[PDB]
C-alpha cells in the first residue's frame, strides 16, 4: 500500500541492545511506491509498521537499488554503509500509535523537519518508548553505564559533559530547519515545529508536538500540543497550558510572564503579568463601558480581544 | 574515631597548585573504622578534617589495602592510580565549617549523591573555598589562564567552549542520581538533592543545599536551603525564598510564576501569579465566607491551605 | 587622524568566502599612533573603516613591526602567524554605523572587553552584518553546510552538538571579563557589558549593548540598551523593557517584576508587580494617600518603594 512514512536511520544502542535514539538525516512522508518496492525485499519488509535493523552490506545494496530511483536517498545509504553505529530502516504503513523507539524518533523527526504539523500524527504511548537517557558530548549514553564513563574521562583530564538527562533530546542535534533562530537550543525539544521566520529567544521554550506557524518571536513557553499562529509574539517568561486543544491564533501578542490557559483567537493582545484560566472572571468592555462579567472560557476563539488588568482595582478586563 | 566522611577524589589544579575542583566517584558517609584504619597510615592521617594529596604509588597501595574490605573502593583506587590528574584523600573527623576546596567539594557530593539531605551538613563559609572557575568542554580552567587557551583553540579552527563561569559546577558533570530527569542540567548545581521520582523541567532550577524528596515536577526555582516534600509540583517560573527555614511540604501545588516567601505545610495549593511574603495580608475564608485579615506568616506551615487572588477586586485569600 | 579602534582577528569563513565570525583576543581602543604607524603600510591601510583580510606572511611582518613597540600585540601576531584560519585586521578611523561583519564583531568585543560602555558605541545596522550561524562544539558552522557535518559526526559515533542558532554568539566563547560570575553563559550575548562584581545567575539574561555597572546580582532579564547601576540586584525572572529604560544604583527588583520605566536610585520593586508608563499608582507619603498618577511621572525618582496592596490590588508607591 501507500506507506505513511519511511526513513533510514543511524542510532545508538546500549550494551543490552536497547535503542536509545535514532538519527534520521532524510525522513520521508508518503514515500513513492517506487522507493518502497526497490527497498522492501532487501530489508525483509512485508507489511505494517516495522523498525528493521540492517547491516552495512544491506546499506550498499539499498544504495544501489535506489541509484536511478532516488539519488538523495541513495547518497545517504552510501554514507550509512560506512557507519560505525547501528542502522535501522523504519517503514510505516500507517500513522498509528508508535510501537518502537525508532518509530517514536521518526515521528518526532517528521514534526521537526516540518513535514507534518502538530496534531497531524498519532503519538499516543510515546512516553514509554523514549528511554530516559543521559545526553552528553560524545552522544546518548545509558544511565546504567554513565558513572563508569564519567570516571574514565576524569582519569584522562577530560570531561564527559552531561547536558541533559531526559526522554527527549534537543531538536537541533538532529535537525535545524531553514529560516529559524533558536538562541539556546536546550529549550527546543525534538518533535517541536519551528515555523519559517520564528526566533526562539533564550527564555523561549517549545515542547514536542507543538510550535509555530512562523514568523514570530517566541520568548515564552509553548507546551505539548500548543500551536501558535503566524505573526504572533510571545513575551519573555509567558506560558501556555500543558481538555480542549489550546492554541494561539494569528497576529496575537502575549506580554512577559503572562499565562494563557484557553485558546486565543486571531489578533488578540494580552497584558504582561496577567493570568487567564478557563474559570477566570473577566469584565467584558465595549467601544470602555461595561457589558457583563463572563468566564474566559466563553471568549475562547474570539478575535481582536485585549486582556488587561485594571491597575486601580485589580479587575481583569476584556476590551473588544 | 567514627569519621563523618571520607572520599578518594581525582581533581584539577591550576599552575600554582591551587585546587579548582575534585571529582569523587564513591564518597562515603560514616565510613567503617575498618576502611579508615586500613587507609590512615598510608596517607599520614592522624586526626581532624584533612585533604591529603596522594601519589600514584599510594593509590596502588591503598587499593591493595582495601582488597577484601571494600572491593568497590578498591576497584576505584586502582583506576585512580592510572590517572593523568592529581589525587586527594579527604578524611573528615567531623561535619564542620569547611576549611579546604576538596572538603567543600566532598560535602556538595554528599548532597548530590543523596547520602545526606539539605541542612544535614555544615556548609558555612563555603563560598570563599570554592574558586570562581571557567567550566569548559576540556574541564575546569583557571580564569587567569583562560584567555590563552581560548585564543589557541581558535588558531586550530576549534573552540574552547565556556558554558559556566562560577563557584558551583553543574551536578550532572559529577553525578546523575538514580530515577531522575533533568531537562537542562545547567540549572541544577552540584550540591542539589534530586529525589527519586523528580522531573526538573527546563525552567526548573535547583541551587545547592536544596531540592526534592521526590517524586515531583519542578518547573520553578528551588532556592538554596529550600527543601520540597514528596508529590509536590512547582509550576513554570515560580519561586521560593533563598530568617525562618523556607520549605514546601508534601503533596503541594504551586502555580506558575507564583512566589512563596513562607514555609508551606502539607497539601497546600498556591494560585498561579500570587506572591505571598511573610507580611502579606490575607483574607482567611471558611467552608467561602469571610473570617478575618491575618498576615501570611501566621498561616505558615498550616496543612490544606488554598492561596488565591480575587479576579474581581484583587484581594488575596486563603480557603481552608 | 586618531583611530577609534584596531584589532587583529582570527575568524571563520564558509565556502562563498563569507565571514561568519571573528575572534579578537586583544582589541585596542584608541590605539597609539605608533602602533598604527607601523602596521598600516604592511596591510595597505590608507584611511576610513576597513576590515583588511591579511596573510600568514604579514603576521610575521606585523609581529616584527611591533617588536619594540607593543609586546602584547607582537606576541599576539606571532601566534596568528601560525593560524589555520583566515586572519582579519580591523582598523577603524571613527565610531560610525558598522559596514562589515568583521567590524560588527569588533564593536561587540569593545563592549564585552569593557573597553566601552553600552550606548557609547555605534551599532546602527549591525543586525544584517551578523550572519545566522549554528554555534557548535567544533565552531561556527554555515547553516547550508550543517546537515552534512551532523550526519558525518553520527557515522563515527560522535555528536556535532548545536548549542545555539543565532546571529550572536555567547560572550564567554570570546571573553570572560575579570571579577564576573555567569552561571549559564548561554544567557549572555557577545556585546554584553558585565561590570566587575556582577553575578549573573541561571535565570539572568543580558543582551548585547546592555549590562551592569557592577557590583550586582542579576537573576532577571536585561534587554538591549538597558544598563544597571552599581549595587542593584534583579530578582528571578524579572524583566526590563521610547525613553531608554535604565535601572539606577542600589535598586531592588523582586522576582518576576516588570519595569517598563526608568528606575531612579535606591528604588525597590515588589515581586510580581508589573509597572509600565501607563500604570496608575496610588502615591503614598511618609502611609496616607496623596494622589493617583501614572508611573511615567515617577520615572527616575530616587528612593521609591513600589508594591501591590494585597487587600484591594492597587499598585502603591511609598515615598
Amino acid at each position: 500500500q501507500s506507506l505513511f512514512s519511511l526513513a533510514f536511520g543511524v542510532g545508538t544502542q546500549n550494551r543490552q541492545e536497547a535503542w536509545l535514539e535514532v538519527f534520521y538525516a532524510l525522513p520521508l512522508l508518503k514515500p513513492s511506491s517506487e522507493i518502497v518496492a526497490a527497498v522492501a525485499p532487501i530489508l525483509g519488509y512485508a507489511a505494517g509498521n516495522q523498525a528493521l535493523t540492517f547491516t552495512s552490506q544491506q546499506a550498499y545494496q539499498l544504495a544501489d537499488a535506489l541509484k536511478g530511483i532516488d539519488a538523495a536517498q541513495s547518497a545517504l545509504l552510501s554514507r550509512l554503509a560506512e557507519s560505525q553505529k547501528p542502522l535501522v530502516a523504519t517503514l510505516l504503513a500507517e500513522d498509528a500509535a508508535p510501537s518502537s523507539t525508532a518509530e517514536a524518533y521518526l515521528k518526532l523527526h517528521l514534526l521537526s523537519h516540518r513535514l507534518v504539523k502538530p496534531h497531524a500524527v498519532n503519538l499516543s504511548g510515546i512516553f514509554p518508548l523514549l528511554p530516559n537517557v543521559a545526553w552528553t558530548n560524545i552522544g546518548a549514553v545509558d544511565l546504567a553505564e554513565l558513572a563508569e564513563l564519567q570516571l574514565e574521562a576524569r582519569l584522562k583530564g577530560k570531561l564527559l559533559e552531561v547536558f541533559s538527562v531526559d526522554k527527549f533530546p534537543k531538536m537541533t542535534d538532529y535537525v535545524v530547519p531553514a529560516g529559524v533562530r533558536i538562541a539556546d537550543t536546550a529549550r527546543v525539544r525534538l518533535g517541536a515545529y519551528i515555523g519559517e521566520g520564528t526566533t526562539v529567544m533564550h527564555e523561549g521554550f517549545v515542547n514536542f508536538n507543538a510550535g509555530t506557524e512562523g514568523p514570530g518571536m517566541i520568548e515564552g513557553r509553548v507546551s505539548a500540543g500548543v500551536f501558535v499562529g503566524k505573526g504572533s509574539d510571545l513575551g519573555g517568561g509567558c506560558s501556555t497550558m500543558g481538555n480542549i486543544v489550546i492554541s494561539v491564533g494569528e497576529g496575537c501578542l502575549i506580554g512577559a510572564n503572562a499565562g494563557i490557559g484557553i485558546p486565543l483567537g486571531d489578533r488578540n493582545i494580552v497584558e504582561a503579568g496577567l493570568y487567564i484560566t478557563a474559570g477566570t472572571k473577566v469584565a467584558l468592555l465595549d467601544e470602555n463601558a461595561l457589558v457583563k462579567v463572563v468566564k474566559a472560557r466563553d471568549l475562547a476563539g474570539q478575535p481582536d480581544l485585549l486582556f488587561r488588568r485594571n491597575s486601580q482595582n485589580g479587575a481583569v478586563e476584556c476590551k473588544t
